């Protein structure tokens, strides 16, 4: 608060780039322990004796590296592509889906070759133009949370602003957004914040900024002319969820009083987990009250990836309809982009 790692690895190749040169100067000056790693894909010697210890310590470790895979993943329903600037998070959200996506790489990775990345993104925009091409910057990380250390997203925001047909979006649980307020976004960045019921935030979201912290930060960026949006995720059927999520939109609208919310968007994601995740979360978060009972769920078989448990179609529709009614009640004119 804000995130500063207690251990930093550098790829040798990273030091050949401006941002790699800058971060090495910054972190050595701060007196942080710094190491070499032959690849950010395989970093050795993270302290701990149990897997759980190394997990906690990885989430305090930064790895400055080079993006060698320049081909972008698709990132639907959010965006055509995920622009890869970072991988990993300092948060300890019990439900986090990165526990399966980056289960083996729980440290924070930032890539230094922004010229390569922005170039390739420009290629993708050219491939589809004059159609709009969206890029998700926070698909596998809390890019905003860590950006104060690198300013990589700020640069990504300004690059996209310079393009005609390119668009950027990202979502965060962190309030540390002041350095992004004077960025030349040119209306092409959707700045989003993850929100939830009080039950879910308090019980399942340690290491993140409080609901009020996210809303203060939300007011600032809307005040800076960014496009604003929220991601209600994970939508979770805890005891009194109906009332729990009613008071969310009630408090949300209250904290966004007297503001231009004509271009406000909402995205809705029901809670989901994989079969591995149930045993991964049980040890990584022992005393969590997060229900991972598959008998309350339906298994949605995978296509290219592995399948996952979601709520039954009927219970899923109850959630969607409830969130839609609440958004329509407190935020008339706002647009629900999707429910998943
Ligand atoms: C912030 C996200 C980013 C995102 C991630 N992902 C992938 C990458 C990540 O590793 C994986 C997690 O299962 O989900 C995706 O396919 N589409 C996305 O839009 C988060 N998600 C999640 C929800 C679900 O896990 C998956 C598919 O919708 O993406 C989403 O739908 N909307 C977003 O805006
Ligand atoms: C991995 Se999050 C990356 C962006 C940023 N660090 C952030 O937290 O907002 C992407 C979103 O998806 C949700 N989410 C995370 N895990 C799950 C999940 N298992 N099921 C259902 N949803 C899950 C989180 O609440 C986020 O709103
Ligand atoms: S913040 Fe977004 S990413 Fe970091 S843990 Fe909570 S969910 Fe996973």
């Amino acid at each position: 608060k804000p995130f500063v790692p207690k251990l930093v690895y550098f790829e040798p190749e990273a030091l050949s780039y401006p941002l790699g040169k800058e971060l090495y100067e910054k972190f050595t000056q701060m007196g942080i322990k710094i190491r070499e790693t032959t690849s950010h894909n395989q970093v050795r010697g993270i302290p701990g004796e149990t897997e759980l210890a190394r997990y906690r310590n990885a989430k305090s470790t930064l790895v400055v590296g080079v993006r060698r895979t320049l081909k972008f993943d698709s990132c639907k329903p959010s965006a055509e592509y995920a622009i890869p600037l970072a991988t990993g998070c300092m948060g300890h959200c019990h439900y986090c889906y990165l526990q399966t996506t980056l289960g083996s790489k729980p440290y924070i990775r930032v890539y230094v070759n922004l010229d390569d990345i922005f170039a390739q993104a420009q290629k993708y925009i050219n491939e589809r133009a004059p159609e709009i091409t969206r890029f998700e910057a926070a698909a596998t990380s809390d890019i905003v949370g860590i950006d104060h250390l690198t300013h990589s997203l700020k640069k990504a925001i300004e690059f996209i602003g310079a393009t005609d047909y390119g668009r950027l979006r990202f979502v965060t649980k962190y309030e540390h957004v002041d350095h992004l307020l004077d960025a030349r976004h040119n209306g092409k960045t959707r700045f989003r914040f993850s929100i939830n019921s009080r039950y879910v935030i308090n019980h399942f979201e340690p290491g993140t900024s409080s609901f009020d912290g996210r809303l203060a930060a939300a007011r600032k960026v809307a005040g800076a002319g960014y496009k604003l949006g929220f991601v209600v995720a994970p939508i979770y059927r805890h005891e009194g969820w109906e009332r729990g999520y009613f008071e969310l939109f009630q408090e949300l609208a209250r904290q966004l009083e007297g503001m231009d919310l004509s271009d406000l968007t909402f995205e809705l994601i029901q809670h989901r987990f994989t079969k591995p995740a149930k045993r991964v979360i049980e040890q990584r978060y022992p005393k969590t009250r997060l229900d991972l009972d598959e008998t309350k769920r339906k298994y949605k078989w995978g296509r290219y990836g592995i399948g996952k448990y979601v709520y039954r179609d009927e219970e899923a529709k109850e959630l969607e309809d409830t969130m839609r009614r609440y958004i329509e009640q407190f935020f008339p004119g706002a647009y629900v982009q999707y429910f998943t």
